[PDB]
């Protein structure tokens, strides 16, 4: 067989609990599937759009705060103001509720994205929450694209609260 | 389908809105604290579904509130104000928030809702959001009350849903 079954299935924590995450986080080499988002605007935004592009996906179970890490506004203003780069800021949250990112808001090249339409996106990046009161939200995650969509930098951080790995993703970018 | 609009623009929405003398059809939906709330907890009180595209909002209208405050105030009587915001951005509503027996249910888990009480907006820029209706059930979840708007930035008929509690 040309799959391995020791990877066990995708868990994530949260409030010190195991929680399942459907499907595989794409990995380093891995051309990424394209997907279509809504933006602030309600219209909808294709990964094919960003064509050449170096695409950053900071995907988030929420975004809807109105108090943040520096940690993270600080990599979205970092990435965003990269040659060629642009970040995409996802969350199940409604666009509506997407424009009050206390870390994305204001940035040069920081555009944020909606699951509303549609949850294909969720299955094929590996990041659907599929139990606990998070159920029907992404998992926390980073994904970087290179100017071809190969995957040059991929994380699924293990407890949702926790930050993931900027340094290593703007590194990816260098 | 039915044909709603949004400031004259044409919206299609999935399903069959119920009609008086139907019986409601259960949901799961979620709660402000992210739990999960069932139509059949609410057994034997009558229920006011007030179905929105968006709660999430700084300014509405005193005839919103107005509304939910006097049917959540009214004895055996509960609003649910329905959204597809996730619970996160439904505390904010100014029609719900701070209302005695007026509490916010999300489509973030039992979306089947939407084409449920045909309120499913699934083509054009709303696609994902529900339309904007007032479902009056009673008791034993027999519709008493109902009305898809055919605009939905006008308001449902609140004199006629409070009249159909009296």
């Amino acid at each position: 067989q040309g799959i391995d079954p020791f990877t066990m299935t995708q868990t994530v924590h949260f409030q010190g609990n195991p929680v399942s995450v459907a499907g595989k986080l794409p990995q380093i080499g891995d051309k990424a599937k394209d997907f279509t988002l809504v933006a602030k605007d309600l219209s909808d935004v294709a990964l094919s759009s960003f064509a050449g592009k170096r695409k950053v996906l900071n995907i988030f179970p929420s975004i809807d705060t109105g108090v943040c890490a520096a940690s993270v506004r600080k990599f979205n203003q970092l990435a965003g103001e990269l040659e060629n780069t642009v970040v995409l800021c996802i969350s199940s949250d409604l666009p509506f509720a997407q424009s009050r990112f206390c870390g994305a808001e204001g940035l040069s090249n920081v555009i944020t994205l909606s699951t509303l339409r549609g949850a294909d996106f969720k299955q094929a990046y590996g990041v659907a929450i599929t139990e606990g009161p998070l159920a029907g939200l992404t998992a926390r995650a980073v994904v970087v694209l290179d100017g071809q969509d190969n995957v040059i930098y991929s994380e699924l951080v293990n407890e949702i609260t926790t930050e993931p790995n900027y340094d290593a993703a703007l590194a990816a970018l260098k």
